[PDB]
């Protein structure tokens, strides 16, 4: 696979749930609002009319990163396109290919890894609901990127990882070779520096090297703060094999309380490789 | 609106002053010293000869950062091209352009985003002159760098945007088309995460992709640290229309503790649709 | 002076963890001559290096790399029970790869970078007491073809320390006017810290160098960072700036003020420094 051109127009339903455990949780259906909320994968030029309806008894909203939209779906009380309780509001996201334009300059695309997430709960910057759990993950795609066999999603959110308790992961699993893509996402108060074991990849829009003149640094270690978004592809277990693969926040204190997860990469018969699940309790 | 190829020397006259209520600011003339300090542009190879007067009452310097200068415009006590009270000194700034090296690698030139600021109030690294607003950008453009139709400013200096009180901008006007050029500056003790609404940047040295080569992550969110500088161009409104676009540190306690402004970008017609004077 | 050569050989050192004054721990070649930071490792893309490592001390120890490649027997993570025991000895082995074409057409990234080991395994399963206590050095993967430099030095912000200094205590490095120095930074522990050369500048890139003039990496000489972040750069020391005790210093201003400042001593050919007074320093 590979992406096609974009420019097909879609429409969706998002809701805005309450959750168990006092949090917050966009879903595509009613009852069905996870956290991180649902990825939104997208070719370049793709228009999304995200069809929005709020249940809970605080005003919510939706705020994206990255994509082309109007003042009028900004997803702010500022410029009033919050939603009320129990209201509805039609988001408009559009998306656009890279080129020259008159002047001579390069106007980039709209692809990357983006997300979105509350602007409204608790204070104007959503503080509450970023806190609750109201965050997700956008991929834009240009013609031409190579597509994922998984893509997993990983967002530090203050000292949690996808709002879960300490040392409960989550996990991710993988079988040699597979293509995955990861998606990472921080959010809150704090700086994170996110590390994987036995993978590395380009610090560039991809997360793969365009080729032997991309000079984009090889890394497997990054400093991300809140509202930081990139996101990269592996080939599972190349050349290092199967294993329960650490990632972690790698702030010694942070992995130490907690934020860490295994990407368990697993051979063909589906077996890890010196992987005792209570070694990694 | 194209930079042209440098190799002028330059002279400029700066004044380090005292400002109300404690803070201390850069001006090229004397009373009008600003937080944050006067842009300095050049093209690389200029040469800048600043003719620096300290009109305090206590020590201060001019520390720059990316551009060439010898030990002696260092700007520090540790290395005494520092300023005494009442006293004068002329730093010397110096830009290059990019070339191959004797060696036959690729010499990298001096232009970039870069800034200035003192280095001896308070500490010996500028503790006390920084937080007292003793900073400022400077701009060495390339030969082809296409300029804007504006340069706007912004330091996140701790917790203020520019020293300026809590919920209080700046905000920066532009009409739709415009080229805007934003000029982000770091300082003090906290990390940051530079945001903007509706507008988008390369993560390079202009803030604009080279082309379609150029694999640069395209962003909207930055972390910064002190002195970290950066800055970027962008066509306001392009692909989103007229509107009061906010920017602001996307740590939530920093937002939520005003670090906040407006980019209100207008219609031709000189009106900003859904803004709220 | 001059290239990297093509790599490929199957190379083998022999490592220690030592007990080192003051309570402080560090890796080493020989019995006795252990360092914080460790000994600098280098390889060329192709080499395995197989580390005959002895843990001398009276407490577990291990040996975990960032950025190569290695089987999950050597992760060197009491999770996955490679760590060292009191006294004990294991062969940790790593091993780099040329980029390349992978048969799907995708470009793989190769090896080559700014590297670091670390311990994995003292104080915490995080390393934390071991990474406090010195336990970590870098790894420098070259590239064929890669410029070599006069001369490297490794400069880890280690907590609110330098390579474990005391505070205003360096360390400062010497070169003249002219040499092409290679700087190795590694950051550690809880804090993220800003990086920053006076009268000097580099290439936010793979080898810290522009290209060519197409290469559209940022040029800065401030860097903010944070734990396990590696990267390196060679500069010409003094160029376009002359002879000096240019600083290097953390820019966060209280940790500078407190400490986490160095010199890059750049001597004219006669050997001098002319202005230089250590005591105003
Ligand atoms: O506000 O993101
Ligand atoms: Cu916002
Ligand atoms: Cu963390
Ligand atoms: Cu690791
Ligand atoms: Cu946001
Ligand atoms: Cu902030
Ligand atoms: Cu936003
Ligand atoms: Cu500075
Ligand atoms: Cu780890
Ligand atoms: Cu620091
Ligand atoms: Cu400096
Ligand atoms: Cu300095
Ligand atoms: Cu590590």
């Amino acid at each position: 696979g590979a992406a096609p051109a974009g420019g097909e127009v879609r429409r969706v339903t998002m809701y805005a749930e309450r959750l168990a455990g006092g949090q917050m949780g966009y879903g595509l259906e009613k009852g069905k609002a996870s956290i991180p909320g649902p990825l939104i994968e997208l070719n370049e030029g793709d228009t999304l009319h995200v069809e929005f309806e709020n249940t809970m008894d605080v005003p919510v909203s939706l705020h994206v990163h990255g994509l082309d939209y109007e003042i009028s779906s900004d997803g702010t009380k500022q410029n009033k396109s919050h939603v009320e309780p129990g209201g509805t509001r039609t988001y408009t996201w559009r998306t656009h290919e890279p080129g020259r334009r008159a002047d001579g300059t390069w106007r980039a695309g709209s692809a990357g890894y983006w997300h979105y997430h509350d602007h409204v709960v608790g204070t104007e910057f959503g503080t509450g609901g970023i806190r609750n759990g109201l965050y997700g993950p956008v991929i834009v795609r240009r013609k031409g990127d190579v597509l994922p066999d998984a893509t997993h999603t990983i967002v530090f959110n203050d000292m949690t990882i996808n709002n879960r308790p300490a040392h409960t992961g989550p996990n991710f699993e993988a079988t040699v070779g597979d293509r995955v893509e990861i998606v990472m996402i921080t959010h809150g108060e704090y700086y994170h520096t996110f590390h994987m074991h036995g993978h590395r990849w380009a610090d560039n829009r991809t997360g793969m090297l365009t080729g032997p003149d991309d000079p984009s640094q090889v890394i497997d270690n990054k400093i991300c703060g809140p509202a930081d978004s990139f996101g990269f592809q592996i080939i599972a277990g190349e050349g290092v094999g199967a294993g329960a693969w650490m990632y972690h926040c790698h702030v010694q204190s942070h992995s130490d309380m907690g934020m860490v997860g295994l990407f368990l990469v697993k051979k063909p018969d589906g077996t890890i490789p010196g992987y005792d699940p209570q070694e990694h309790a």
